Parts: C-alpha cells; structure tokens; sequence
C-alpha cells in the first residue's frame, strides 16, 4: 500500500517552468551525475539574465514514464508549450540551408528554428560536418529547444514574483530610485505590466534607471499602464534603435500608406474597436512587405505614426511575431531613414 501517511508535503504546487523526461533522458538531466543538460540550462538561464534583464524561473525537471523513453516535454504553469525527442548515444545533423547531401539516420526537423535535420550515429559525425551539416549532441538539442521557448514566452515567464525580484535587485544598486517609487508613485501591478509589455515586444529591460525615472516622472499624471508603456519606449529609443539598427549605418524600414494611417487614426478615436475587411487586408499586404525586406536583407521593422504603434503592433504581431513595430518618436533623431517598403495601392 502507501507506505507512509499522506501530509501536506504531498501537495505539489505547479511550476512556472518545468520539463518532463523519458527514462532514457534521466542520465543527462541527473542531479548526482553532472547532468549534461543541467549545465546547459544554467548557461541558458545566465545568458537570459544578462541579455534580457531578468533571470528566468528555475526549470523543474521530473521523469514521467507515460512518456516515450526518449521524449521530453516542456511545460509552463503546468501546460505543455513544447516537446521533442533526443536520443542520447546519438547526434543531430541540421542543415542551415547551405550544406548539401543526405545522411542515414532518422529524418526530422530542428525543434527551435525548424530546419531539416537528421539523427545520426556517433560515427558519421565527421562526414555530416564535411558535407556541411551543423552537428550538435542530444543534450544540446534540448537546451536549444528550451532556450527558444524561454525567448518566445519571455513575457509570460515574467510574473509578479519576477517583477518584485527585479525591483529588489535594482534597489541594491540604486537605492534612491526605487525606495519611494512603489507602492508610492507606481504600484507593483503597473510596474510589472509595463516591464511585461517591454519584454513582450523584445525590448530589453536592463536599463532600469531610465525606466524607473520615466515612471517616476509620469506616473503622477498618468496611471494607465498602456500609456506609461508608450512613454517609457521613447525614453528607451536610443537602445531600441541601436538594437535593430546597429552602428551608424542607414535605417532601411517598412512604412504604411499615408491615406491608410488616416483610415486607421480616425477609427482609433471612435470606439476602442476595429472593423473586419481591413483586418485581413493588412495581415495580407504586410506579409508581402516583410518578404520584400526579406529579399533586400533589411530588418522586419515597421516605422509608423506614434498614436498608431500601440494597436498596430498588438494586432499584426499576434500573427507575425517576427515583426517589430517602432514609433517615429522612438527612432533616433540623427539617423538616415529610408521607407524602403510600403503598404500602398499595390
């Protein structure tokens, strides 16, 4: 029967991030035995904490025999956000598009980006490389997949608890800033929401001094988190601009129509809603614009009117997450702009 008696320590609280693993994958993820995957995960977490501005939650790993021996699952708050296979004794050969040829093993697709690839035996490692393929080991596949997911759900992985944690970290470097800012001027809720909207659109939040000072300035006369988000953005323009347009190069961007922005801008006032027809119009055209830029080699950046950006981003992104939506009040003052793509009368 159930040897010991049941207690409250038998209640398992859900995890922010977690991974379920087949039994063949227990070795790499093993605690005792330096878990090959464990260290990769530590690396991934640190890199996120230094590039994005916040430590992702610990990844809770537990085996689950109902799963295929080599399968693994990645969960967020208990729900599956990803899953794949990884065969220990093997290596994965992924084609970047460049390399050519075919190899033995099992045919599949890189979990992250989604490139064709093949699973091969330890032996053929060399050939796979001479033939061009990028060769990584089983544990690495998983780390790559996990890293892709943390990036993708970076906004959701950032909760009230992480907000507080960041706030504490900032306090221990700039005591002044924080101290009397929250719950005083800004509430944790508003802080958390603003920071989330920033991560939501890939804007790093490492520059807390700028963000906190900007809120300290406007919070008093503006409490809407959506509003504050817009302000903090321009306040961060030098970073945002430099992010997608490194160096003193020329800023090649996508632009919408002049009559179109009137269409949108007008309906913006009348009710916080939107009407069909137009919906699919944009989504369609836009998709085409990305490709023009794609072919050209320029960033998937769409520069548009300030009052627009908010709903134009939250609209075209819940479809084309790959698209960046900057405001004209965000792009740096002294940059050479060239609207090298549009959304006109075709």
């Amino acid at each position: 029967n159930s040897v010991v008696e049941a207690t409250w320590n038998d209640v398992q609280l859900e995890d922010s991030l977690g991974m379920e693993v087949g039994y063949r994958l227990i070795p790499m993820v093993d605690f005792q035995q330096d878990g090959e995957l464990l260290g990769r995960i530590r690396s991934i977490r640190k890199k996120f904490a230094q590039d994005m501005g916040f430590l992702p939650p610990v990844v809770h790993i537990r085996d689950n025999m109902d799963l295929q021996p080599a399968r693994y699952r990645i969960l967020m708050k208990g729900v599956e956000i990803g899953s794949g296979d990884a065969y220990p004794g093997r290596w994965l050969a992924i084609n970047p598009g460049t390399a050519a040829g075919t190899l033995p093993g099992e045919k599949t697709v890189d979990p992250a980006f989604g490139l064709d690839a093949i699973w091969i035996e330890s032996a053929l490692k060399e050939q796979a490389q001479i033939q061009g393929f990028t060769v990584v080991e089983a544990s690495t596949v998983v780390a790559t997949h996990l890293n892709h997911l943390i990036g993708q759900f970076s906004a959701e992985l950032f909760g009230r608890q992480e907000a507080q944690q960041l706030l504490d970290r900032v306090s221990q470097e700039m005591p002044k800033l924080t101290e009397d800012l929250v719950p005083g001027v800004v509430t944790l809720t508003t802080l958390h929401k603003v920071l989330q909207n920033l991560l939501a659109e890939k804007v790093p939040i490492r520059d807390m001094r700028t963000i906190l000072e900007t809120l300290a300035e406007h919070a008093p006369l503006q409490s809407d988190p959506h509003e504050l988000t817009a302000v903090v953005r321009v306040a961060l323009g030098r970073a945002i601009t430099q992010q997608w347009f490194p160096g003193n190069e020329e800023v090649q961007v996508i632009g919408l129509d002049t009559a179109l922005e009137r269409l949108l801008l007008q309906a913006l006032q009348g009710g916080g809603g939107l009407e069909p027809g137009l919906a699919d119009r944009l989504l369609a055209q836009t998709q085409e614009a990305l490709s023009r830029q794609e072919m050209l080699g320029a960033p998937p950046v769409l520069l548009v009117n300030h009052a627009l950006r908010p709903l134009l981003s939250r609209f075209l992104r819940r479809s084309l997450p790959q698209l960046v939506v900057l405001s004209n009040l965000e792009l740096s003052d002294n940059r050479h702009i060239r609207m090298t793509a549009t959304i006109g009368g075709k």
